[PDB]
């Protein structure tokens, strides 16, 4: 039990390298959750004028905040979709950054955008650079991507007690797309053809699909359908429902994707979890 917050940055990784032996976790690991959970809070300082979100979590960083870290795929990226914000995510985050909050700052590499069909507003990329009291401490990789159909009408609010396990007890609540808009454009994305110089290797969305399949448990799946059909149509490319194939390179990418997931009750094969997916496509679709 820590007395105070962490007095400097090496005190900060001495507590994060006991915690993460305790738990059983790669320090690393627990080190890029860290970094994620400060600056999901300086995202989360971001609203509009009635104090409800600007910036909701998706991604890796979100099926980590949903599982946590033993049951979730080693992820980089914190990807975001803004409910309402175009170029003013940037300046507000580097406002927030620069603010701080608990100790952390953050600078913000300039915002590059992406090219990505289907989507009217390309999404953006760059990169917060984080601090600890003064001095240089990760880097995170964020995308920002605009409002598609209703993935942003609502959102869950998930929490880490990671930064409280090293003396920084402040609350953490981090706003995230809901599950049914997760599934649609992680199906869309793994059943995408690419044009012929690029190839689609995202065979980590079958496992992906698979853990939040799990997290729906009993859930009428209507809502689920009906976001699927809503990415579907909105992107204008293949279209609802899809054929999960895979292509004859993503073996080993599968198996990379399952490091870590020994526990879980997964598909041990790219073939058996694109049977996996595939039934979970048919079961969302037969939802009324």
């Amino acid at each position: 039990p820590y007395s105070s917050p962490p007095t400097n940055l090496r005190s900060l990784r001495d507590r994060l390298t006991q915690v993460a032996e305790r738990q059983g976790v790669v320090f690393g690991r627990l080190q890029r959750h860290v970094a994620m959970i400060v600056v999901a809070q300086f995202a989360a300082t971001l609203t509009d004028d009635t104090g409800a979100p600007l910036l909701l979590v998706k991604g890796g960083s979100s099926l980590e905040l949903r599982r946590g870290i033993p049951d979730s795929r080693t992820s980089k990226d914190f990807d975001t979709v803004a409910r309402r914000d175009i170029e003013l995510i940037h300046e507000q985050l580097a406002d927030a950054g620069e603010t701080g909050w608990e100790g952390f700052t953050a600078i913000f590499t300039a915002p590059e955008e992406i090219d990505v069909p289907g989507m009217p507003v390309k999404p953006r990329r760059f990169t917060a650079k984080l601090s600890y009291r003064g001095r240089a401490f990760a880097t995170v990789p964020i995308e920002v991507s605009s409002v598609e159909a209703g993935n942003a009408d609502q959102f869950d609010t998930l929490t880490s007690d990671a930064l409280g396990l090293v003396g920084v007890p402040a609350a953490v609540a981090v706003p995230c797309m809901t599950i049914p808009w997760q599934i649609a454009q992680k199906l869309h994305a793994v059943t995408a053809v690419l044009e012929e110089p690029k190839v689609n290797d995202r065979a980590h969305d079958l496992v992906d699909l698979q853990l939040l399949e799990g997290l729906l448990l009993d859930a009428d799946l209507m809502p689920t359908r009906s976001a699927c059909i809503a990415i579907f149509e909105a992107r204008a490319q293949h279209p609802w429902p899809p054929r999960v194939a895979t292509l004859p390179h993503w073996p080993l990418i599968y198996a990379g994707a399952l490091e870590g997931l020994d526990h879980l009750e997964l598909a041990r094969t790219v073939d058996a979890a694109a049977q996996a997916v595939q039934r979970f496509v048919a079961r969302i679709d037969r939802a009324t």
